[PDB]
C-alpha cells in the first residue's frame, strides 16, 4: 500500500509538528505495518478525522497531503453550502453521489481494492443538531440521516476514509462525533516564531536556488517583525516584494541608464521586503493601523495634569494585565461629562499599549441593526480576540448600544444580558485579555448593576480654570499676544467649564469674521454657554 | 428510598466564591454522572433555545443510576435587570415544572443551585420549590484576613506586622476573589510604597453590612 516515493521534507508543511506526529500515530499506524499481524490482531481502520482552526493556516493542504501520502485516488472535493436544493428529493441525492464508486469496487474485487478518500469543507453547514420536540424538526432533518445512515450503516465498507474540515466546532451534531464515526480531532492554530520561520525558508527556497536573493536579506528578522500572520499571508508578502522589485526594476532602466548586466544585478530584492510589509499586507488577526487616524483626529495636546495622571493609570492597568497570572482578565470605565474627549485617550492608551492584537468595537457599522444582529457582531469579535497570547478590545459608547432614551425608559435586554456575561469569561489556558469602556452617563449604568462587573473607574475632567483654558488656547496657536491679553483681562475670573470639542467648535466657528470683530464674537459665544454646572 | 430527589442552594453576597465550593461539593462525591449548566454557553440566545438545552441536559442525566447536576447563576438565566422589573417567564416555568420531576422508577438525582439575590427568588415563590439553603458567609475580621494573608503567601514578615497594627482596630467587609484582585493591583508599585496602596485600596473598598 505504501511505497519509499515519501519523505517528511518533501511534503512542504511548515510549523505543524505535533498535529502531524499524533495524527500519523493514531489514525494511520494500521495502514503501514505487515499484514499478516494486522489480521492476526483482528482489528478495523478508523473511518475519519476532523480539522478545526481559523481559516487560512494549511488545513487543505495536509488533507491532499496525507491523501498523496497513503497512495489514494483522486479526492472528491465538496463544498457545503452547494449541496443544498428547494425541491423534496435532491440534497440527499448529491450526498448519495459520492458513496458510489467506493460501494461498486467493494463488491467486485473483494477485500483487495484501494483507498477512496472524500473531502467535506464546512462540514456544518448541513449537519445540526437534529430537534427533538415533535413538531419542533428543522428544515435539515433528512440531510443529516443520510449522513449518517451512508458512513456507518447495515453494509459494511471497510475502503474508506471521510475528513471534516469546519471552523465552528460547536455546533455539529453528536452521533457524527462517536468512535466508529469521524472520532479523531486536532486543532491547527496561529503560527509561532519557529512556525513563521519555516514557512519563509521553504517560500524562499526557490530564490535562493535560483540566485535572486540579495546578501542583506535576513531571515530571523523578518520572522520577529512579523507578530500574528497567518500562513497564507506570508507567501502574499514574498510575491509583493518581488512584484514591487520588478516594478523598480523596470521603471528604473525606462527612466535610468542601468545597463543590462546593472539590471541584473539590481534584480536582488533587499529592502522591497521591509516596504511592502509596510504597506502591502493586511493582517486579520493584527494591529490595525488605519483607524487611529478615524478616533484621534486632532492628536492629544496636554493642557493640565489630569491628561497625565489619566495616562499613567492605563499604563499601570497594562503592566498588570501583562505580568500578573493569577487575574487573566481585567476592565476599566471611562466615565465623563460629555465632549469630553474620551474616546480619544481609550484609543491612546490602546494605541500605546503594544499588543499584538487590538480592535474597536462601536456602533457607527450598526446603523438599522436588529438587537440579535448586534449580538453576533459582538460575539464575533470577542471570538476572534480569544485566538492570541495578548489582546485588547475597546467598547465605545455603551448607552449608544443599548437604545437607551430617557422617556419611558426604553431599552434592549439581550445586548445587555450578553453584555453582562461577556465580562467575565475567563480565554482559554494561558492567554490574557484587556476591556476598556467610555460612556457619559454613569448613574443609569449603576442602576441597571453593570458599574460593579468592571474592575476600576477613571474619571475625565473638564476645564476648570482660565489659565488652563489660556494655555490651550496657547498651544492651538490662534490668537496673537495682543488679543491673548485682552481675553486674559477679559476673563481672569476662574469660572469656566467647558468641553475640549466644543470649544474647538467654537474657535472654529469664531474665525468667520472679519478681524476687528473676532475677540467679541468669541467672548459673546462663551458668555452664553453655559458658565457652570 | 422514600426521596430519590433532593435539592440545595447556596446564597450569598457578590464576590463570595459560591461556584468554586459548589464544584467542589459536587467532585467530591464520585458519583458517575456530572455536569454543568452555566449560561456563557448561551451567549445570544433567546427563550426558547435555553428552554431546549435545559430540558436536554436533563433528559440525558435521566439515563444514570446515580446523577448530580449542577444550575449556576440562577438570576443570568432569567435575564432579570431591576428597572421594569423584566425577566423570562417561560424559562422560569420550565425551571420550577423541572424542579419536582421524579426520574424513572429506580434512579437517584440532585440538584444543586447557586445565587447572590435571594430576596428576588423568594418574591418569585421559588424558595419553596428548593429543600434547604446554605449561607457562605465573607471575611468579617481582622485575624481571618491575616489567616488569609499568610496562607496566599505574598507579604513578608515586617509588612505583615505594620498590617497587623492598623487593621485589628476596626471590622472588614471584604471578600475572597477581590481580595485576590486588591493584592494582584497593590504589587505594580515600588518595594516603598506598596503596604501604603493596598491600605488606601482596603479603606476605600471596606463598607458596613
Ligand atoms: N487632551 C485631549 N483629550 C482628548 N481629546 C483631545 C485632546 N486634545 C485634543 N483632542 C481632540 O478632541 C477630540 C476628542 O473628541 P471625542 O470624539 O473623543 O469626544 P467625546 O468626549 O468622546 O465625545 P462625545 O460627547 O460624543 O461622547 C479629538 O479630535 C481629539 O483629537
Ligand atoms: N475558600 C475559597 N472559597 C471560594 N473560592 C476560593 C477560596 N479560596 C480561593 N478561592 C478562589 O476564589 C475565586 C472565587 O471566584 P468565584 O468565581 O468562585 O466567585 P463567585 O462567588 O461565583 O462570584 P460572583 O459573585 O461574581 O458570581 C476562585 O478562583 C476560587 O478558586
Ligand atoms: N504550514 C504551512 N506551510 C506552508 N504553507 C502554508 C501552511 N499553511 C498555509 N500555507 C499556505 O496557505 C495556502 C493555502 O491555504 P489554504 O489551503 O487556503 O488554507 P485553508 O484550507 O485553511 O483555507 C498555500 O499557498 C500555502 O503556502
Amino acid at each position: 500500500i505504501i511505497n519509499p516515493d515519501w519523505n517528511f521534507e518533501k511534503m512542504g508543511i511548515g510549523g505543524l509538528d505535533k498535529e502531524f506526529s499524533d495524527i500519523f500515530r493514531r489514525a494511520f499506524a494500521s495502514r503501514v505495518f505487515p499484514p499478516e499481524i494486522v489480521e492476526q490482531m483482528g482489528c478495523k481502520h478508523v473511518k475519519g478525522i476532523l480539522l478545526y482552526g481559523p481559516p487560512g493556516c494549511g488545513k487543505t493542504l495536509l488533507a491532499r497531503q496525507i491523501g498523496k501520502m497513503l497512495n489514494a485516488r483522486e479526492p472528491k472535493v465538496v463544498n457545503g453550502p452547494e449541496i443544498l436544493n428547494k425541491y423534496v428529493g435532491e440534497s440527499e441525492a448529491n450526498i448519495r453521489k459520492l458513496f458510489a464508486d467506493a460501494e461498486e469496487e467493494q463488491r467486485r474485487l473483494g477485500a483487495n481494492s484501494g483507498l477512496h478518500i472524500i473531502i467535506f469543507d464546512e462540514i456544518d453547514a448541513i449537519c445540526k443538531q437534529r430537534g427533538s420536540m415533535a413538531g419542533s424538526t428543522g428544515v435539515h432533518d433528512t440531510v443529516v440521516n443520510q449522513l449518517l445512515s451512508k458512513i456507518d450503516g447495515v453494509e459494511q465498507l471497510n475502503n474508506i476514509l471521510v475528513i471534516g474540515m469546519t471552523n465552528r466546532p460547536d455546533l455539529i451534531d453528536e452521533a457524527l462525533l462517536r468512535p466508529g464515526r469521524l472520532e479523531v480531532k486536532m486543532e491547527i492554530g496561529l503560527p509561532d516564531e519557529k512556525g513563521r520561520l519555516q514557512i519563509l525558508h521553504i517560500h524562499t527556497a526557490r530564490m535562493r536556488g535560483h540566485q535572486l536573493l540579495s546578501a542583506d536579506v535576513d531571515i530571523k528578522e523578518l520572522a520577529v517583525e512579523t507578530k500574528n500572520f497567518s500562513g497564507a499571508e506570508l507567501e502574499g508578502l514574498v510575491r509583493a516584494a518581488q512584484s514591487t522589485a520588478m516594478n523598480r526594476h523596470i521603471k528604473a532602466s525606462t527612466k535610468v541608464e542601468v545597463d543590462m548586466e546593472k539590471a541584473e544585478s539590481l534584480q536582488v530584492t533587499r529592502g522591497d521586503f521591509l516596504a511592502s510589509l509596510e504597506n502591502d499586507i493586511k493582517p486579520a488577526f493584527g494591529t490595525n493601523q488605519e483607524d487611529y487616524a478615524s478616533y484621534i483626529m486632532n492628536g492629544i495636546i496636554k493642557w493640565g495634569d489630569p491628561v497625565t495622571r489619566v495616562l499613567d493609570d492605563g499604563e499601570l492597568l497594562v503592566q498588570q494585565t501583562k505580568n500578573s497570572d493569577r487575574t487573566p482578565l481585567v476592565s476599566v470605565l471611562l466615565e465623563g461629562p460629555p465632549h469630553s474627549g474620551k474616546t480619544a485617550l481609550a484609543a491612546k492608551i490602546a494605541e500605546e499599549s503594544n499588543f499584538p492584537f487590538i480592535k474597536i468595537c462601536s456602533p457607527d457599522k450598526m446603523i438599522g441593526f436588529s438587537e440579535t444582529a448586534k449580538c453576533q457582531a459582538m460575539k464575533k469579535i470577542f471570538d476572534d480576540a480569544y485566538k492570541s497570547q495578548l489582546s485588547c478590545v475597546v467598547v465605545d459608547d455603551i448607552e449608544r448600544l443599548l437604545d437607551y432614551v430617557p422617556i419611558g425608559p426604553r431599552f434592549s435586554n439581550l445586548v445587555l444580558q450578553a453584555l453582562l456575561v461577556l465580562l467575565k469569561k475567563a480565554p482559554p489556558q494561558g492567554r490574557k485579555l484587556l476591556i476598556i469602556g467610555t460612556t457619559s452617563r454613569k448613574d443609569v449604568l449603576q442602576e441597571m448593576e453593570m458599574l460593579n462587573a468592571f474592575s476600576t473607574t477613571i474619571h475625565v475632567p473638564n476645564i476648570a480654570t482660565g489659565e488652563q483654558l489660556l494655555e490651550a488656547l496657547e498651544l492651538l496657536g490662534n490668537f496673537k499676544d495682543k488679543e491673548r491679553t485682552t481675553i486674559a483681562q477679559q476673563v481672569k475670573g476662574k469660572k469656566v467649564w467647558i468641553g475640549i470639542k466644543k470649544l474647538l467648535m467654537l474657535i472654529e466657528m469664531s474665525l468667520q469674521m472679519d478681524p476687528e470683530y473676532r475677540v467679541r464674537k468669541f467672548l459673546a459665544l462663551l458668555r452664553e454657554e453655559g458658565a457652570s454646572p
